[PDB]
C-alpha cells in the first residue's frame, strides 16, 4: 500500500555489504530512536519501478547510476539538494553520474568497474591478452585446472570483451546521439565471436553464473576470474593469493568495461525524505559509514574524497581505476534497462547456440534502437496530422525504416481514422482530454485496453491512429505542446507491453512488409 512513515526502508543488491549498511542503520537508530530496515530482494532493480509506480516500495533504494535515469522519467525519485558544503566533499564526476535533466536524483557512493582477478600460485603473471587465453588454458587442463571464468549470464561481464574492437551501445562525441546504437557492428560481431569461441573450444561453459565462477576461483580450480571490487571479501576468506589487475587486450585494444557509480536514490512516495537525507549525508558518506559498508563487501573507489585518499593506496583499487580509465561511465538515459535486456539475451543466446552472433547482435540492434525509431515514427505522424505540414528534419540512423514505417502508416493510419471515425470521436468526447495533465493520465487505461487481447500490426495501427485523432483535436483547442508528450506516452506503451513481438517482427521493417500493396 502506502510507504511506512518514521522508519527507513532500504533495497541493496545481495552481492553488496547490506551487513555494514545494516550496522550504519543501527548508528542512525542510536541517535533517532529511528529503525532502518536493509533488504537484498532478488531482481530489486526490476522490482522497484513496479512498486514505486504504486507509491509502495523502499525509502531508499541503491543500484549503479544507470537505471536512475529511466526510475527519474518515470516520476519514481526525489530531487537530491544537498547544500555546497556537502557537495564539494564528493569527486564532481560522481555528481555528474547522477545528474539527469539538469537536476540531481540520487547521492554517489562508489565507482565500480570490473577486472582481472588472477591467482598468483597458478599465474605468476596474468595474460596481456585475450588471444593467449586459449593456449593458457590447454596448459592449465594438463594441472587439472582451467584459466578463465565469469558469470555468462550478466551482459555487464562480456561487455568490455564486446566494447574492445569497437562495439558501443549509444555513440558519444563532445553529448550521446540516441538514435546511434552501436551492438552489431564489426568490432561487437568480432568481440561475441571470441566469447563463443572460447566455449565451443571449451575453455568456457555456457552455462558459466556468477555463483559457479566465484566458487571455481575461491576453490582455486580457475586460474582468472572477471569481478568487481564487491567480491575481494569472499576471495580474502578463501586465502586464495590473488592479484587484480588490467583487463587483457582485444585485437591490441583495451577492454572496455561499462564503469558504474552505486548511487542512493530516495523513493518519490517516501514519508520520510528528511530522515533519508540525515541517513545519507550523515551517517552514510562519512569516513566511519563507508567504512562500515567497505569492511563488509569492498566499495570500489568512493565518492567521498576524504575516505578515497585513504583507500587510494590500495594497489587494487588502483587496478580498478585503470580499467575505469580504458572503460566508459555508462550513460543514465531511459533506454539503458531496454539495451542491457537486448544485450543480456544477445550473449546467452550466442553463448548456448540458440542464435548465430549475426543473429543475435541482430536482434540485440532492433531492441536497443526500438524506443527511439517508435518515437520518431509516431512523433512526426501525430505532429503532421496535426499541423498538415510534415517535418523536414532528416530522419537520421535507420532513416529508411522510418521514411517507410511513417509512408505506410500514413496511408493505413488515415484509413483507420476514416473507417472508424465514430468510435474515435466518441471515445475522445468521454475522455475529455484539455491538457497536459489528460494526457498524463491516459497511460494506465492505454496500457490496460492494448495490452489485453490479440497482437497484431492493425491494432498497433489502432493505437497510433487515435494518437493522431487525438493530437488532432490538442493542437486546434490550442494544446499543441501536448502533442509530444502524447507521442512519447503512446511510445512507451508500445514497446514496453510489445518489446518480444516487435523484434521477432524485425520492429519496423515487419510493418512495412506487413502492408507492402
Ligand atoms: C461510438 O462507437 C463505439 C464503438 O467503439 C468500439 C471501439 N472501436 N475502436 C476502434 C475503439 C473502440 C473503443 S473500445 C477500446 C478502448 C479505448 C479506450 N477505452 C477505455 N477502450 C480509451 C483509452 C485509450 C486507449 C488507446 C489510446 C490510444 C491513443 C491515445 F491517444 C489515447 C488512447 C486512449 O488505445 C487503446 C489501444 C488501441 C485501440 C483499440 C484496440 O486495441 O483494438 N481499439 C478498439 C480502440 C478504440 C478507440 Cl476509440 C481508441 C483506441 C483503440
Ligand atoms: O548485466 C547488466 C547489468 O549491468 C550492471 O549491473 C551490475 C552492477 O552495476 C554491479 O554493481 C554488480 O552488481 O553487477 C551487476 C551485474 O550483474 C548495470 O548496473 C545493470 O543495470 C545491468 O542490468
Amino acid at each position: 500500500g502506502k510507504i511506512e512513515e518514521g522508519k527507513l526502508v532500504i533495497w541493496i543488491n545481495g552481492d553488496k555489504g547490506y551487513n555494514g549498511l545494516a550496522e550504519v542503520g543501527k548508528k542512525f537508530e542510536k541517535d533517532t530512536g529511528i529503525k532502518v530496515t536493509v533488504e537484498h530482494p532478488d531482481k530489486l532493480e526490476e522490482k522497484f519501478p513496479q512498486v514505486a509506480a504504486t507509491g509502495d516500495g523502499p525509502d531508499i533504494i541503491f543500484w549503479a547510476h544507470d537505471r536512475f535515469g529511466g526510475y527519474a522519467q518515470s516520476g519514481l525519485l526525489a530531487e537530491i539538494t544537498p547544500d555546497k558544503a556537502f557537495q564539494d566533499k564528493l569527486y564532481p564526476f560522481t555528481w555528474d553520474a547522477v545528474r539527469y535533466n539538469g537536476k540531481l536524483i540520487a547521492y554517489p557512493i562508489a565507482v565500480e568497474a570490473l577486472s582481472l582477478i588472477y591467482n598468483k600460485d597458478l599465474l605468476p603473471n596474468p595474460p596481456k591478452t585475450w588471444e593467449e587465453i586459449p593456449a593458457l588454458d590447454k596448459e592449465l587442463k594438463a594441472k587439472g585446472k582451467s584459466a578463465l571464468m565469469f558469470n555468462l549470464q550478466e551482459p555487464y561481464f562480456t561487455w568490455p570483451l564486446i566494447a574492445a574492437d569497437g562495439g558501443y551501445a549509444f555513440k558519444y562525441e563532445n553529448k550521446y546521439d540516441i538514435k546511434d546504437v552501436g551492438v552489431d557492428n564489426a568490432g561487437a560481431k568480432a568481440g561475441l565471436t571470441f566469447l563463443v569461441d572460447l566455449i565451443k573450444n571449451k575453455h568456457m561453459n555456457a552455462d558459466t553464473d556468477y555463483s559457479i565462477a566465484e566458487a571455481a576461483f575461491n576453490k582455486g580450480e580457475t586460474a582468472m576470474t572477471i569481478n568487481g571490487p564487491w567480491a575481494w571479501s569472499n576471495i580474502d576468506t578463501s586465502k586464495v593469493n590473488y592479484g587484480v589487475t588490467v583487463l587483457p587486450t582485444f585485437k591490441g585494444q583495451p577492454s572496455k568495461p561499462f564503469v558504474g557509480v552505486l548511487s542512493a536514490g530516495i523513493n518519490a512516495a517516501s514519508p520520510n525524505k528528511e530522515l533519508a537525507k540525515e541517513f545519507l549525508e550523515n551517517y552514510l558518506l562519512t569516513d566511519e559509514g563507508l567504512e562500515a559498508v567497505n569492511k563488509d563487501k569492498p566499495l570500489g573507489a568512493v565518492a567521498l574524497k576524504s575516505y578515497e585518499e585513504e583507500l587510494a593506496k590500495d594497489p587494487r583499487i588502483a587496478a580498478t581505476m585503470e580499467n575505469a580509465q580504458k572503460g566508459e561511465i555508462m550513460p543514465n538515459i531511459p533506454q539503458m534497462s531496454a539495451f542491457w535486456y537486448a544485450v543480456r539475451t544477445a550473449v546467452i543466446n550466442a553463448a548456448s547456440g540458440r542464435q548465430t552472433v549475426d543473429e543475435a547482435l541482430k536482434d540485440a540492434q532492433t531492441g536497443s534502437e526500438l524506443y527511439r525509431q517508435s518515437l520518431e515514427i509516431i512523433s512526426r505522424y501525430l505532429r503532421e496530422q496535426a499541423t498538415g505540414a510534415a517535418d523536414t528534419a532528416p530522419m537520421g540512423a535507420s532513416g529508411a525504416t522510418s521514411r517507410k514505417a511513417l509512408e505506410t502508416l500514413r496511408r493505413v493510419g488515415d484509413g483507420v481514422q476514416r473507417n472508424h471515425e465514430t468510435a474515435f470521436q466518441g471515445m475522445l468526447r468521454k475522455l475529455d482530454i484539455k491538457n497536459e495533465d489528460d494526457v498524463k493520465s491516459l497511460s494506465r487505461v492505454m496500457i490496460h485496453v492494448f495490452s489485453d487481447g490479440v497482437t497484431n500490426w492493425g491494432r498497433i495501427v489502432t493505437l497510433i491512429s487515435f494518437g493522431a485523432f487525438v493530437a488532432k483535436h490538442l493542437k486546434t483547442i490550442n494544446q499543441e505542446s501536448c502533442i509530444e508528450p502524447l507521442a512519447e506516452s503512446i511510445t512507451d506503451v508500445l514497446v514496453r507491453t510489445k518489446r518480444d513481438w516487435l523484434v521477432k517482427q524485425r520492429g519496423w521493417d515487419g510493418f512495412v512488409e506487413f502492408f507492402h500493396v
